[PDB]
């Protein structure tokens, strides 16, 4: 009746939606099995026991994996779920059209084992990590929810869409589900506080995580992955949105759910386009570093420009992204700085 | 021919009869089913494998178990080499997915994933897999021919039939050392000349024809029609019905395709004729020699008023087309059904 689950927790959208829960008065349980975030050294992943100190509130926490029916079904015995907001998956573009069965694994799979158990508990709503490649090749700029979804150009969107449609379909059949579907954009920055940032394990697949590792000395120089778009600079366009901003959104989801809302679909975007170069650019401006790069070919799986039309989300969920640029570089510089390894090594 | 050909739901409607053709043409298959829409023999084989050993003078090794169980699965993988799987297991009802939309994404879809995933493991890239033409959504235009739209399929059934093909050319453009044949059937009818096999619906059928042979045979006491406002000849539903037979050695022609090295290749499964539901009925009275009553009801969530393919491409690169006609079909349908009234069992 009264705790969310957030799975997927541990990483860099969760991290920052769990500490926007708690200091909301939410109480979150997150589950995690680590694929694509730093072990803390105690109990807690070290991303998550900076939340329990940031907040002042304890984290109740657990290892385990999606896909694991036994575990979800205990999660569910013990707790008393009232949502679940499902950030858990693989969401590399250019690594799905290479490794697509990997992808159809963790995210649908994974997801129908969640959706599954949620049924079963009776646990029916939900706010679910969608995304702007859902929407495919562009065929219109700003992208609103009304574009037309499908026809992805990776493996990754597809299995975001095909998702979105399970939903759907669940909602279709079962009127007393909620379901929020939120289409993020590209989320960039960290926490004001410098102590959580985005931190993925390995080698990142992200620009700006792989830029921040290049002004802090981590890595030699960006790979920009093709300038031959039909883009302003020839590098590919996106909408940067602030995590803190994002992680918020997911609040007003929840308030959505509680007034019986059925499946909803809300672009969660700024509605201003960035390139690559602008974005290396305002970086260097942030971080008085120069960040050395070089044009490769382009990314299998990636869009020329695509950016989003937040009105919707504004209008129905009363939520619009406050900060800008100068605010996302900066917060993501700060965090680099202050964590020049990530949360550990 | 020493490698095995892995039969997923061999002992269905379509599997069974597929298992058939593969004996004859000297392929070695190793079936698998969980018997959640299949006959329990009074053995250990399900019913139509048995009678397919008798039909052939051939032998069917067949495991009990399902695609979900990774443990099994992963077992049988070790247990024997298979040069390519044929997956056909799945669910089907149309109806009931609307309603149970998880079960039909769990076993079709997670089923699938599973499969690809314990294939790939093993070193197993050689496919054919039962896709169907509600892929295409309603038809934009007639025949379906492979480069018409798909997508926007209207139930759980179907969007789960599109999304396998999508994760499986998504696997293929990955990896070119995959090869997979995507075989859209139209609408299989029909059973094996000897009688000996055919389609046993598991309760009250879902389909046109095992409801019209089991009315004529009074299992029903009559067909009820599904609209006959459409925009068609007589007003009722236009399908491409194809003889169970012909799409059975549609597989066959799918293996070859193959050893080709293919890579990624769709094929419809069809005649290229459609025939009004009226039709049908006079057919099946005519073959059967009984009273086929009806009655028009309300149309049927979700159909269509006609579907039937374009054949074209299957007999150029297949190498296939279906050579049984409409009265072969109901033929052999009625034979099954006067030598089988209650279908399998003893
Ligand atoms: N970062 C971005 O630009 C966008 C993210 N999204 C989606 O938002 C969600 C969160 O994204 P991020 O936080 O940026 O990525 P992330 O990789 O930091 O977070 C995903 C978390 O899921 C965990 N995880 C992965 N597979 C799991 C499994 N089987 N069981 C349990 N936990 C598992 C990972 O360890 C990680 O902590 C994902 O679903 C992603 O596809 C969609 C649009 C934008
Ligand atoms: N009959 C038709 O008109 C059409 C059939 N298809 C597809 O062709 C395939 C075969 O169709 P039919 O022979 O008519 O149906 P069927 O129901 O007789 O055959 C499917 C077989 O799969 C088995 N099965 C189901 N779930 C399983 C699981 N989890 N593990 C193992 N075995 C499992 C069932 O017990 C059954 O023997 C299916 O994938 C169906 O969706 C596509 C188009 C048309
Ligand atoms: O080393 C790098 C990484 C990225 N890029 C480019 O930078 C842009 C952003 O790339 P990336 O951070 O990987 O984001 P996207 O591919 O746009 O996808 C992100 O944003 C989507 C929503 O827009 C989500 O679906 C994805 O999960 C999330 O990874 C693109 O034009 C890339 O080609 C480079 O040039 N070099
Ligand atoms: O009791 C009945 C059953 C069917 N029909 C009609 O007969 C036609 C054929 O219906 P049915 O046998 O259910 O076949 P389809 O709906 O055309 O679907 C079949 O063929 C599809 C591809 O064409 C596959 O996706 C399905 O799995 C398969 O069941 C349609 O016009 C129906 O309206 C009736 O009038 N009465
Ligand atoms: C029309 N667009 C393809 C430039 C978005
Ligand atoms: C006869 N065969 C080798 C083609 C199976
Ligand atoms: C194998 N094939 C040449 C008949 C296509
Ligand atoms: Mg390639
Ligand atoms: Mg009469």
């Amino acid at each position: 009746a009264e705790k969310v689950l957030v799975t997927g927790g541990a990483g860099y959208i969760g991290s920052h939606t769990v500490l926007e829960l708690l200091e909301a008065g939410y109480l979150p349980v997150v589950i995690d099995n680590f694929h694509n975030a730093f072990r803390g050294g105690g109990s807690l992943p070290e991303s998550l026991r900076r939340v329990q100190e940031l907040t002042g509130r304890s984290v109740e926490f657990e290892e385990m994996d999606i896909l694991d029916q036994g575990a979800l079904q205990r999660l569910f015995k013990k707790y008393s779920f009232m949502a679940v907001i499902h950030f858990a998956g693989l969401k590399a573009v250019g690594e799905s059209v290479q490794k697509p069965l990997d992808y159809y694994r963790v995210n649908l799979t994974g997801t129908i084992q969640l959706l599954e158990i949620m049924k079963a508990h009776g646990v029916k709503n939900l706010v679910f990590s969608s995304s702007a490649t859902v929407y495919g090749n562009p065929q219109y700029l700003p992208l609103d929810e009304a574009h037309p979804t499908g026809g992805c150009t990776n493996p990754y969107g597809k299995s975001k869409f095909f998702i979105e449609e399970m939903i759907r379909d669940l909602c279709q059949a079962d009127k007393t589900w909620n379901a929020v579907l939120l289409r993020y954009f590209n989320p960039t920055g960290a926490h004001a506080s410098g102590c959580i940032g985005e931190d993925p394990q390995g080698i990142p697949n992200n620009l700006m995580p792989y830029v921040s590792q290049v002004a802090i000395g981590r890595r030699e120089a960006l790979n920009v992955f093709g300038n031959d778009y039909d883009t302003e600079d020839g590098t590919g366009v996106r909408d940067y949105i602030h995590v803190v901003d994002l992680a918020k959104g997911h609040i007003a989801a929840l308030r959505k759910l509680k007034e019986q809302c059925g499946c909803r679909i809300y672009n969660l975007g700024t509605g201003t386009g960035y390139s690559v170069l602008q974005m290396v650019q305002a970086m260097e401006k942030a971080s008085g570093k120069k960040i050395p790069y070089k044009v490769v070919a382009r990314r299998e799986g990636d869009v020329a420009a695509c950016y989003a039309n937040p009105s919707l989300a504004q209008e129905e969920l009363g939520w619009t992204a406050a900060l800008g640029l100068d605010r996302m570089c900066e917060d993501l510089w700060r965090w680099q700085k202050q964590n020049p390894s990530g949360f550990g090594t």
